[PDB]
């Protein structure tokens, strides 16, 4: 497999840190990219490929980049957001999957002027899809672990849609597998127009953190408030 050095390089590149360090003239060596990463994930800012940074880079996370072309202003311009569960993972019963997504939407519904209504139609605002490797959007998944899912900011077509890597074991996060409820709640955050948070305890923190407690943090609620009047 990849050397620690190579895993680091791929991570800094994939999540947009390499590009930002290039724009500041300092791509020659990893130090500057690592500091942007340590800042962005609230790690001690050593600028070293240290134990906390390598730990972080090995942590399963969202496939959405942390730093940086879509159409429109990346918020919804209607109250009633529709979602269509285009397909299913075989990892869970369909009713449990449907309920995991309903629960992810009820989380945001309480703190936004938006409503979420399940439909069965191609034209839903938020199309939910399970897929593996290349799955039709040219942002291919990476097999088991690493990237768990991604989503697209509000707007037309693929915009607002949420995809889940079916090379992961989907569960409710108890015993084996990733909580589909917690990953969906995070990705639906992007589907409403939220960026990653730097607050480790926040839902919109990019790394997967299993919890049984209520997942929204002040920072998530406030991010939504700074988006929707
Ligand atoms: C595979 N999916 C995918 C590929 C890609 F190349 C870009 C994006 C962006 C998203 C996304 O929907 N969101 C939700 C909406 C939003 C809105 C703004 C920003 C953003 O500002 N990024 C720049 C860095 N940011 C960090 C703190 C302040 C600036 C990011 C995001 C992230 N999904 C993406
Ligand atoms: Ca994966
Ligand atoms: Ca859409
Ligand atoms: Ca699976
Ligand atoms: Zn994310
Ligand atoms: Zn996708």
């Amino acid at each position: 497999n990849l050397t620690d050095r190579q895993l680091a390089e791929e991570y800094l590149y994939r999540y947009g840190y390499t590009r930002v360090a290039e724009m500041r003239g300092e791509s020659k060596s990893l130090g500057p990219a690592l500091l942007l990463l340590q800042k962005q994930l609230s790690l001690p800012e050593t600028g070293e490929l240290d134990s906390a940074t390598l730990k972080a880079m090995r942590t399963p996370r969202c496939g959405v980049p942390d730093l940086g072309t879509f159409e429109g202003d990346l918020k919804w311009h209607h109250h009633n957001i529709t979602y269509w569960i285009q397909n299913y993972s075989e990892d869970l019963p369909r009713a449990v999957i449907d309920d995991a997504f309903a629960r992810a939407f009820a989380l945001w519904s309480a703190v936004t002027p938006l409503t979420f209504t399940r439909v069965y139609s191609r034209d839903a605002d938020i199309v939910i899809q399970f897929g593996v490797a290349e799955h039709g959007d040219g942002y291919p998944f990476d097999g088991k672990d690493g990237l768990l899912a991604h989503a697209f900011p509000p707007g037309p077509g693929i915009q607002g849609d949420a995809h889940f890597d079916d090379d992961e074991l989907w569960s409710l996060g108890k015993g084996q597998g990733y909580s589909l409820f917690l990953v969906a709640a995070h990705e639906f955050g992007h589907a409403l127009g939220l960026d990653h948070s730097s607050v480790p305890e926040a839902l919109m923190y990019p790394m997967y953190r299993f919890t049984e407690g209520p997942p929204l943090h002040k920072d998530d609620v406030n991010g939504i408030r700074h988006l929707y009047g």
